C-alpha cells in the first residue's frame, strides 16, 4: 500500500468497526541508549524538532485508527517511570481524563517527558490491566491496546525454564486479557534486543483467541525504502491482524457483555 488511508480502508472492508484505542508509554531508563544505533546515539525519548520513534508510532497508529471512533477519546498511560516502576501506570492528565485524539497524546506526552525520571524494571501487565479496566467500564465495547517498549519484559536470572516474576504477571494478565474484547498491540522501538521476542509469544498459554501482537518498529523503519511505504508496513504489520480479532471477539461473545470479575485498576497521577 502506499498510504496510511489505504490501510485504513483495508481493516474497514475487514469488518472492523467501533474501536477505542488505548495508549501506553515506556519511560523506562533503558531509553536513554537504547536509540545507539536506532535513533543516532539520542534517548528515545528525546524531544527536539524531528519526532522521536515514540511519536511516530503513536502518530502513524493514531492515523490508521482515527477513523473508527466518533470521539477519538484515548485513555493515555506511562508506566516504567520512578512512580510506577513495574507496579503501576500513570494517567498523562489528571483525574484519568483521556487524551483528545492522538495529537493530543503527542502534545501532553512532550510536556511528560522531562518531569520524569525514567525507571524501571519492565512488565506489561499493569498496562494491559488497565486496558481490562477500560474495557469492562465501557461495558464491552471493543479496544486496541497498543503498547510501545523499547525493551522486553524484565527477566533476572533463573536458564533453567523459569518465569522472572514480571514475565509471570505479563503473561498472566494477557491470558487473561483475552476473556475480554480487547486486543493487544506490543509495538518494540529502539535497538532492542528484539530476538528472544517470539518465543516469549511461544510461551503464552492458551487463549480462546490469539489477542497478543508484537511488531518491531525499528526493523522495519530502517529498511531501505520510502518514508510512505515504512509508514504503511509498519501500519499494517500492526494492525492487520485486529480485525479478525475483532470477528473474534463477536464469535465468543465477548463485545457488548460485561465480565463482572475484573478487577477496578486505578492510575497514578501524571508526574
Ligand atoms: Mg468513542
Ligand atoms: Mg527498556
Amino acid at each position: 500500500y502506499s498510504s496510511l488511508e489505504q490501510v485504513t480502508e483495508a481493516l474497514a472492508r475487514a469488518g472492523l468497526e467501533s474501536s477505542n484505542l488505548i495508549v501506553g508509554i515506556d519511560f523506562t531508563k533503558s531509553n536513554e541508549w537504547t536509540g545507539a544505533r536506532s535513533f543516532n546515539r539520542k534517548s528515545l525519548h528525546f524531544i527536539g524538532s524531528s519526532p522521536n520513534p515514540y511519536e511516530q508510532a503513536i502518530t502513524i497508529i493514531g492515523r490508521t485508527l482515527a477513523a473508527f471512533d466518533e470521539d477519538n477519546l484515548i485513555p493515555c498511560y506511562g508506566f516504567g517511570d520512578a512512580s510506577t516502576h513495574d507496579q503501576d501506570v500513570f494517567s498523562f492528565n489528571s483525574e484519568d481524563r483521556f487524551c483528545n485524539g492522538f495529537e493530543e497524546v503527542l502534545s501532553r506526552y512532550k510536556e511528560i517527558v522531562p518531569q520524569l525520571k525514567l525507571a524501571g524494571p519492565t512488565s506489561f501487565a499493569p498496562i494491559i490491566d488497565m486496558a481490562m479496566t477500560i474495557v469492562e467500564q465501557s461495558g464491552g465495547q471493543y479496544h486496541v491496546l497498543v503498547i510501545i517498549a523499547d525493551g522486553q519484559v524484565t527477566r533476572s536470572v533463573d536458564e533453567n525454564g523459569q518465569l522472572s516474576p514480571q514475565e509471570q504477571k505479563t503473561v498472566d494478565a494477557i491470558v487473561q486479557a483475552s476473556k475480554l474484547p480487547l486486543s493487544i498491540v506490543l509495538v518494540g522501538v529502539g535497538d532492542g534486543p528484539w530476538d528472544m521476542m517470539r518465543e516469549f509469544d511461544d510461551n503464552i498459554p492458551a487463549r480462546a483467541f490469539d489477542n497478543f501482537q508484537f511488531v518491531n518498529f525499528t526493523e522495519i523503519m530502517a529498511k531501505n525504502k520510502a518514508q510512505s511505504l515504512k509508514e504503511t508496513e509498519f501500519a499494517l504489520s500492526a494492525l492487520m491482524e485486529i480485525p479478525q480479532q475483532y470477528k473474534a471477539t463477536i464469535e465468543l461473545n465477548l463485545l457488548g457483555r460485561r465480565n463482572g470479575y475484573i478487577p477496578e485498576r486505578f492510575p497514578l497521577p501524571p508526574p
